[PDB]
């Protein structure tokens, strides 16, 4: 029986370095194992308890200091926690380095987790092989026996003997390689800096490269040869972002090398590794001419994310997974924070803003879970990998860093960085580096533990009565009894009174009610500047009709982030009931004079949730009258859009937003303009450039014709550009021919012309529009069994198939059906977070109709 009945390893033994030698042949999917672990005892144990899985071990056994002579112990194992224990020939006395050596058999993974391998086809013919690693969170132990926790850091020599052609890559630069007798090469890499078991990485496959030397460290993007041509932007961007993390962290990237790799597969594990960043082929390949704003915006942030992860996560790692949200939260913040100081032209705050919106309305559900609390098993380690925690974390740092200065934020960041580099940490340690705020401690970061420890976010009510600012707080709950919900809240607020002179100020509300005194007597006040604070603000009734009046006068007295914030808020409140729906729509009656994208898209987002909810109920006429009045507010901006790619990113994303609003709903010249552009494009065997900005729109309109449908289907199964094939798939699923809509899903499910990864994106698209709406949900239930086979229950795709099939229902008849269907298979499924959040969204719609179907009749 085995000497350790816990899931965490013992504090008994500690690794100091790892030495690893491996023979995978990619052709037969098998490999050599050999690990030498230079450990060290800190307390007496008869065993070394450590992690190992899937290893068929031949010979293993144990040294001391003292002797280069080695002596035979035998392994005991325990597969339930992945652990193995070596029964030591003699007592590990405290303070002594011993070294441990393991030989093993193993299989190369055929999933895409751990040490995995796959095949792909060439431009010229050919069957190529390839293998890589993906060790988060607990996968390293599958490749090689080790202390697989993030606290147990160490140093690494990895050496991999690989056939002549393949380029072997790994963390540290390749020190040496030496020809072996059969035709095989032996690659050895430098010993690694101190780093965590999960960050180890190594690649075997036929690539080329493209390099540049920022200062001392040299940056290179590795891709399969085909077109290493288009890693040119990736390369140039890693470069400026590299000496953008730079100086700001005031720490220098410790490695001599930094290599990014475009792995040639769609299920590629893309991750953080030090000196060996992975990506899916798709997310890196970019082309100045044929590729849109979306895929630059996306490739720029994807780089900027895994780059800050260098400092955050690798350099300074978690004690344990209970704090993952911190790094991924911080990285996600940097991703949006670097960009708007190097690439201020992308308007990457807009992405950010909307990202925060969608964060809050799922942080407002009751399915929500506060981001920090004890983890103890691994369904609890991978439950932490939902990007809701990441984005919320991200939101907190922007709120923390605009309350404290950006400078104050920086040094406390920098001060955080220096104090425990190469070390493991817990959450509160960052809050302490901050409490070296001020000359040294003027307020505590007990503040941040109110946000971390409680689900949801405060609703801040503001009333104002001639002197004043009466500020009160409660949890934003979506209705039908606990109150130790209290937040420490930075209250940015901006006003205007006297002379058109904008006064803005900060103040931290740390009790249930409070009050701030303004200097002048204003006509309007706005709370939460640029939505810097993660919360919703509700006003008393002629404080709301102050701002709206003010928006019809001169709205540009506010930012576009503020304006977008009111539109967000006023609509979500009128959902919760705290405002009539008709004063949301009088807020956006402003929009005749709007020119910034951020508020227009957010209003268009809102109005079209309303459009679709109505449309799925029978109330089609109400729905249609709704959009045409949005259309009329935005009528000039719509026509003045040119069907082009010309302009600032912001004004391009606006252009693409306005143009397929007007087209989705057939409003004005727009559908025709588009359908000429489609015939020209289709005339030309595809051989004509569509402005990528109007490309998804042009495709939709054409997908509405059996001629057009069948063309675009040929272009899907033929053309190479995976970017444009999702704007084609989209269209194919924006048909209203039900038989096709079914056949798309039926086929994506069977992996026929569309790989099964895309079905979740198909299903969401079919069901979102009236003709497919019931068809989607029925597909989801008619093949539920085969849906659980290829997406493991609770995974982020069975996620969406239920979210995106059902989130539009609004009748208690439907509600019953959804719940009757899910309980009717399993109760273990029936109380999945995904499933009763699915159910939770549906009554919120019923509630929404119950309060706002309304009287849509007397207006609208
Ligand atoms: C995996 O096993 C195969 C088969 O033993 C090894 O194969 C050879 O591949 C080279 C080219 O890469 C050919 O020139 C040889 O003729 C092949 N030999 C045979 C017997 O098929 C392969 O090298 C092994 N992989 C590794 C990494 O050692
Ligand atoms: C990536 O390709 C580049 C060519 O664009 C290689 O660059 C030179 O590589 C040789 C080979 O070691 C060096 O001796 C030269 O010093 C490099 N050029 C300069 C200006 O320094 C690069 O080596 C390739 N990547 C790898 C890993 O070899
Ligand atoms: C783990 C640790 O040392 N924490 C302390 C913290 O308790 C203290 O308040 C702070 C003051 O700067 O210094 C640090
Ligand atoms: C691996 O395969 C089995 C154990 O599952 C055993 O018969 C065989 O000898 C093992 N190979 C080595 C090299 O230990
Ligand atoms: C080896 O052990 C000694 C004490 O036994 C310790 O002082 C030393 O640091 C260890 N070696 C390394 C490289 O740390
Ligand atoms: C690889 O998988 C086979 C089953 O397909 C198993 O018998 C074998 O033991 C595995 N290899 C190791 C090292 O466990
Ligand atoms: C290059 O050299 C060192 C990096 O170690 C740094 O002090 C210096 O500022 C760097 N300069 C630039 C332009 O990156
Ligand atoms: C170092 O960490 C300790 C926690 O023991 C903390 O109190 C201290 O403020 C940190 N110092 C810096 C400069 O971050
Ligand atoms: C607000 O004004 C009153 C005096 O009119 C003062 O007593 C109170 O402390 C002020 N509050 C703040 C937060 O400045
Ligand atoms: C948008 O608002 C008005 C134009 O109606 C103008 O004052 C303002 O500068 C415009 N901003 C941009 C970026 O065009
Ligand atoms: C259209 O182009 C494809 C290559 O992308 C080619 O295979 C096909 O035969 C062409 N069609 C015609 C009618 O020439
Ligand atoms: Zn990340």
């Amino acid at each position: 029986l085995f000497p350790w009945a816990q899931i965490r390893l013992p504090t008994a033994v500690v690794p100091l370095r790892y030495e690893l030698s491996l023979h995978p042949n990619l052709t037969s999917m098998t490999f050599r194992g050999s690990v030498t672990i230079s450990v060290q005892a800190l307390q007496v144990t008869w065993n070394i308890i450590l992690h190992s899985t899937g290893h068929n071990i031949s010979r293993v056994t144990f040294m001391s200091a003292v002797s280069s002579q080695e002596k035979q112990a035998e392994i005991l194992e325990y597969a339930y926690h992945g652990q193995i224990a070596i029964v030591a020939p003699e007592a590990l006395l405290a303070g002594h380095n011993y070294t441990l050596k393991i030989e093993y058999s193993a299989n190369i993974s055929s999933s895409y987790y751990g040490f995995y391998g796959f095949s792909y086809t060439d431009e010229s013919n050919e069957k190529k092989y390839f293998a890589a690693t993906q060790f988060e969170p607990l996968a390293a132990r599958s490749a090689f026996p080790c202390f697989d926790e993030p606290a147990f850091k160490a140093t690494f020599i990895i050496k991999i003997i690989r056939d002549e052609q393949y380029t072997a890559l790994s963390n540290m630069p390749k020190k040496s390689s030496v020809v072996l007798d059969d035709g095989l090469v032996q690659d050895e890499f430098s010993e690694s800096v101190k780093m965590s078991t999960y960050l180890v990485a190594f690649i075997v496959g036929e690539m080329k490269n493209l390099s540049q030397d920022v200062n001392g460290t040299l940056v290179s993007i590795y891709a399969v040869p085909e077109k290493i041509g288009q890693v040119h932007y990736a390369l140039e961007t890693t470069v400026k972002l590299l000496e953008f993390f730079q100086n700001y962290f005031e720490i220098q990237y410790p490695l001599k090398k930094l290599d990014l790799v475009a792995i040639p597969d769609f299920e590629a594990g893309a991750m953080e590794n030090w000196g060996l960043l992975t990506f899916r082929e798709e997310t890196l390949l970019y082309d100045s001419n044929t590729s849109s704003m979306a895929d630059r915006k996306l490739v720029t942030k994807i780089i900027a994310h895994e780059l800050a992860h260098q400092w955050f996560g690798n350099l300074v790692t978690m004690k344990w997974w209970n704090d993952l949200w911190l790094n991924e939260g911080f990285a996600t913040f940097m991703e949006y924070f670097s960009l708007e100081k190097i690439f201020k032209e992308l308007s990457s705050y807009e992405d950010f803003l909307d990202a925060r919106f969608k964060t809050m309305k799922k942080d407002s559900l009751n399915s929500s879970h506060p981001i920090s609390s004890s983890v103890q098993s691994s369904e609890q380690i991978e439950e932490m990998f939902d990007s809701l925690s990441y984005f919320k974390g991200s939101s907190l740092l922007l709120m923390l860093k605009t309350y404290l200065s950006e400078d104050v934020f920086q040094h406390a960041v920098v001060l955080y960085l220096h104090n425990h580099s190469y070390a493991s940490i817990q959450s509160d340690d960052l809050w302490d580096s901050f409490n070296e705020v001020t000359n040294q401690t003027l307020d505590v970061k007990r503040m941040m533990k109110t946000w971390t420890l409680q689900k949801g976010f405060p609703l801040v009510t503001v009333q104002k009565k001639g002197k004043e600012l009466f500020i009160q707080q409660e949890r934003f709950f979506l209705n039908m009894s606990d109150t130790s919900y209290l937040w420490h809240i930075p209250l940015s607020y901006v006003t205007e009174g006297r002379n058109y002179s904008k006064y803005q100020s900060v103040s931290l509300l740390d009790k249930k009610s409070g009050v701030i005194n303004l200097t002048e007597e204003v006509l309007w006040v706005k709370v939460n500047i640029n939505m810097n604070g993660y919360y919703i603000v509700h006003y008393a009734d002629d404080d709301w009709e102050a701002l709206i009046h003010q928006l019809k006068i001169n709205p540009y007295v506010l930012s576009d982030k503020d304006r977008a914030n009111l539109i967000n808020n006023i609509f979500e409140l009128a959902g919760l009931g705290k405002v009539p729906l008709k004063r949301a729509f009088d807020l956006i009656n402003y929009l005749g004079n709007e020119n910034h994208t951020a508020p227009i898209t957010e209003a268009l987002f809102q109005t079209d949730l309303i459009y679709n909810l109505l449309e799925k109920l029978g109330y089609m006429d109400l729905a249609s009258r709704l959009v045409t009045r949005v259309f009329k507010l935005l009528q000039n901006q719509i026509q003045q859009q040119t069907w082009t790619d010309e302009g600032t990113p912001s004004m391009r994303e606006l252009r693409s937003a306005l143009l397929e609003f007007a087209c989705t709903h057939n409003l004005g010249n727009c559908s025709t303009t588009a359908m000429k552009l489609f015939d020209d494009w289709m005339a030309s065997n595809g051989t004509q450039s569509l402005p990528t900005d109007v490309m998804t729109t042009v495709f939709k309109v054409g997908a509405k014709t059996d001629k057009g449908w069948s063309f675009l289907l040929g272009k899907y199964i033929s053309i190479g550009s995976e970017a444009e094939k999702n704007k084609i798939l989209e269209a194919l699923a924006s048909s209203e021919d039900v038989r096709k809509l079914y056949w798309l899903m039926k086929s994506s499910l069977n992996g026929d012309n569309f790989r099964t990864q895309k079905l979740s994106f198909i299903i969401r698209t079919v069901g979102r529009h009236f003709p497919g709406h019931l068809l989607a949900w029925d597909f989801v239930k008619e093949n539920w069994n085969k849906l659980v086979q290829k997406f493991p229950l609770g995974s982020y795709t069975i996620q969406n198939i239920v979210a995106g099939s059902t989130y539009l229902f609004s009748t208690k008849t439907h509600l019953s059906e959804v719940q009757a269907f899910f309980e009717n298979q399993s109760e273990a499924t029936f109380r999945l977070r995904c499933v009763q959040e699915a159910l939770e969204v549906i009554q919120l719609n019923i509630q929404w109709m119950e309060k706002n179907l309304k009287s849509l009749t007397w207006w609208l």
